[PDB]
């Protein structure tokens, strides 16, 4: 029995979701099919070892996630080079859900980039979870498949850098949320009042607060025998933060280690005074 | 069901009452002032808190080892309250143990909240007031090992909690089921479970007002979490100070 109040938060939920759905290409849906069954070209082509890497670069369409050169003695920066390349991509589809947040573009504009200076990243492995199990990650829109273990052989910094990912991922896997209960919650963490530096907390904590009772519904309605997942899913919002700090870590040893890197331009003020 | 639920709020809150003796409702009285406790705002004061209050060469030093005293009791009134946690003791016993190892420090600093205010906070069972300023005047890194517990307070108690809220946030706190080396994590997020319940049936009835107070004080969660990693690092630092052995075996 639907109530006038319980009404508004279902059109909420629904908003969100379409614009979901139209900002970002890769859903968890998509994901899903892909990683476990189908013949359609839904089939990706496995990457797991230096050899099947090459032939993915002939394969896989990778159009674009790669810079300009490849005979970059380790492949180890090729990776780093499309995994920057991609996060980039990542903010832009991140910066157009934000948009459609209701009330969001209404706030005040230094408090707007605030929002995405913090909230990006910890969308990106959020989502990044969807395109993930146990034992690798989803790549170049679906079309490839990179394995936990090869990854984890990169050369010393590298290989450092996927594994804190994965065990969030199979750990926030288990949650079970669909893409429409995930809308929702990025939305959430996009209006977080407490982020560092935001000039006016209260319009941020009102639009947030209608967030999370829409988010708390959709929960109890997409998942009724899921008991307290609402509670679960806002703890795996520490996660997410210490996923970023210990990223951030391993970007410092990158750039004092690879002189000739360096962060895209987007990131880099994203990650400025963070 | 619901029937359950305020039966464990209320044993939770009698508990917690006879476990924790200053108590939030306590401080409060005492920092509003509604016997005035010994005000410390600066060296003097300091020492001459010292002959007066008794607490039980370097002041930044002794202050920050005060702090350590005050830890290892808290954590006792902490084991204590955890026992009375329904299906706590039944657990593995490494279990409790690794619960309470990685818990104390969260409580520690939730707790440390209700005795404080943005201008300083409540010391040796309110007989005390350390002020806020003094203590981020200390030389080293310890003008500010106390500094982020502040900025947590600040906001922490902006969300108006009493001791019977508290209580089953304390209790949610201990029963976390992503503590590393548990052996057993299914009775942990049960109880857990239970617990969540029950924190949030008492914030809506104890506070209607307060939309979605449930979830905000969850997301606080980040911030206790964050505060702990950033005063880890802050103790192995501190190292770096040459300035008892059964002292160290206590601490
Ligand atoms: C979304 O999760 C990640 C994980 C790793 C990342 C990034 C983002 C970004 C982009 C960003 O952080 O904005 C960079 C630059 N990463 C690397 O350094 C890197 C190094 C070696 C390998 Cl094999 C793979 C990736
Ligand atoms: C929850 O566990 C703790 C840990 C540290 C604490 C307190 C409580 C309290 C509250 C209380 O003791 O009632 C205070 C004031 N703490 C201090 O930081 C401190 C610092 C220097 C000295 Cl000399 C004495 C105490
Ligand atoms: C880093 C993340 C970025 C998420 C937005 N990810 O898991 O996709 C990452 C790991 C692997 C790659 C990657 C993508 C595309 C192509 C390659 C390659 O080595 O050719 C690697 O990005």
């Amino acid at each position: 029995q639907l109530n006038p109040e319980s009404a508004d938060l279902r059109a909420l939920a629904k908003h969100l979701y379409d614009s979901y759905i139209k900002s970002f290409p890769l859903t968890k849906a998509k994901a899903r099919a892909i990683l476990t069954g189908k013949t359609t070209d839904k089939s990706p082509f496995v990457i797991y070892d230096m050899n099947s890497l090459m032939m993915g670069e002939d394969k896989i369409k990778f159009k674009h996630i790669t810079p300009l050169q490849e005979q970059s003695k380790e492949v180890a920066i090729r990776i780093f080079q499309g995994c920057q390349f991609r996060s980039v991509e990542a903010v832009q589809e991140i910066t157009e859900y934000a948009k459609s947040i209701p009330g969001f573009v209404n706030l005040d504009l230094n408090d707007q980039v605030t929002l995405l200076k913090y909230g990006v990243h910890e969308i990106i492995y959020t989502m990044l979870a969807s395109l993930m199990n146990k034992d690798g990650v989803l790549i170049s829109e679906g079309q490839g498949f990179m394995t936990r273990e090869f990854l984890k052989s990169l050369r010393k910094p590298f290989g450092d850098f996927m594994e804190p990912k994965f065990e969030f991922a199979v750990k926030f896997n288990a949650l079970e949320l669909d893409d429409s209960d995930l809308a929702i919650f990025i939305a959430v963490i996009i209006l977080s009042g407490d982020r560092p530096g935001l000039l006016n907390v209260k319009p941020i904590e009102d639009i947030q607060d209608n967030l999370l009772q829409a988010l708390e519904l959709q929960l109890k309605l997409n998942h009724p025998e899921s008991s307290q997942l609402f509670a679960k899913l806002l703890q795996k919002m520490t996660d997410l933060r210490q996923i970023v700090t210990e990223h951030v870590q391993l970007l410092q040893v990158i750039k004092k280690t690879e002189t000739d890197m360096s962060l895209h331009p987007l990131l880099q003020e994203i990650y400025k005074d963070l």
